[PDB]
């Protein structure tokens, strides 16, 4: 399950400007144990930075 | 026995290894695959990724 589309969605992750690195290596963790979920886990990600936004 | 959501080392090792600059995304892909199938060797897989990173080195 470790192929193009996983690394799409973990560079999504990890390019969201205002997530810290705890939250980073969570969410890629998630998307590890179930790539499937990319979709989802993209748009909580997305969410969550967006709250944190300064 | 540690479940992998209870895992910093794995959590960790897959973290450090997404950022390795000189790898390429089979490489990548392998240590992932690889943590998969055993993630009591996530101290060994990141260490066979940190060399191989060096060893590719461009200058």
């Amino acid at each position: 399950k470790f192929n193009k589309e996983f690394s799409v969605a973990g560079r999504e992750i990890i390019t969201l400007p205002n997530l810290n690195d705890p939250q980073k290596k969570a969410f890629l963790f998630s998307l590890w144990d179930d790539p499937s979920q990319s979709a989802n886990l993209l748009a909580e990600a997305k969410k969550l930075n967006d709250a944190q936004a300064p």
